DNA sequence: TTTTTTTTT
């Protein structure tokens, strides 16, 4: 009678969430609902008024210096709000706007086809969300209609102190978001060209394999689409196929969970 | 709710 995102109390999801939902989407609830396992800002007005003024100062680092690393993405996907950071984004020697995510290993072995997945999925998010930001697609009534944000309250001094450091002068949080769209949507800021991971070895540095991400938006779409749908509580969690039960012995939730 | 990173007889 409660969707997941009521029971646990999220009023949005992270990037990584659904990439894990990738791996097991049953795995993914069990780690929502049991925990145990798996600037200063006491508020959390004031802590996405610093993901803001971050974006206005990796916009225009960007669209000069040409590499910008953390960068936050944010925006409602079918019903759910995502949120998420992506790790690099830099301009190819060609021109083109490249999303670089390292992922670092401790054995030096290729990463498996499910890992890769996994992974693949969790960058094509970064664009999708990306693409929609820097297009018109992600408006500030949109941000609060989910995350439930106060714009009458001011911003405390950890923010406005944060902000004159860097040169601007914020009001409220209204007048930070406006400005938010406004830099995202009137910057020429470019869609993402190119997705590319690369898996490297934690000591020796090596290459362990790099993977060129080809993006399909009907096939991304579809996927959430499909994803969301537990989310907001229209079909229940499922686990694994039989030929990936191998994923089940190094699962927390093993002793636990009913599909296994 | 400050996102993510990384798996593994
Ligand atoms: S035991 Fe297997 S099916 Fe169950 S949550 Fe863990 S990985 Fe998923």
């Amino acid at each position: 009678i409660l969707s997941p995102m009521e029971r646990f109390h999220l009023k949005y999801l992270y990037v990584t969430d659904l990439a894990t939902q990738n791996w097991c989407e049953l795995q993914t609830a069990y780690g929502k609902e049991l925990p145990g396992f798996l600037v200063p800002v006491t508020t959390k007005e004031d802590a996405w008024a610093i993901k803001f003024l971050n974006i206005l100062l990796l916009i225009p680092t960007l669209q000069s210096e040409g590499h910008i690393r953390e960068f936050p993405v944010f925006g409602e996907v079918e019903g759910v709000l995502l949120v998420g950071v992506i790790d690099e984004l830099h301009y190819t020697a060609k021109g083109e706007l490249e999303l670089a995510e390292l992922k670092t290993r401790r054995r030096p072995m290729l990463p498996l086809e499910a890992q890769k997945k996994k992974d693949c999925f969790q960058v094509s998010l970064y664009k999708y969300i990306f693409d929609a930001m820097v297009q018109g697609k992600v408006t500030p009534a949109s941000l609060i209609h989910h995350t439930k944000l106060c714009l009458e309250k001011p911003l405390g001094p950890s923010v406005l102190r944060h902000a004159q450091q860097g040169g601007f002068s914020v009001k409220s949080l209204g007048d930070l978001m406006e400005l938010v769209f406004l830099s995202l949507t009137l910057s020429d800021l470019p869609v993402i060209d190119i997705l590319k991971i690369e898996y490297i070895h934690q000591e020796t540095a090596t290459v362990l394999g790099t993977e060129i991400v080809a993006f399909k938006e009907k096939e991304v779409r579809a996927k959430v689409q499909h994803y969301m749908a537990y989310w907001m509580g229209h079909r229940e969690p499922q686990g694994v196929d039989v030929e990936e039960a191998w994923k089940c012995r190094t699962c927390t939730y093993a002793d636990i969970c009913e599909w296994r």
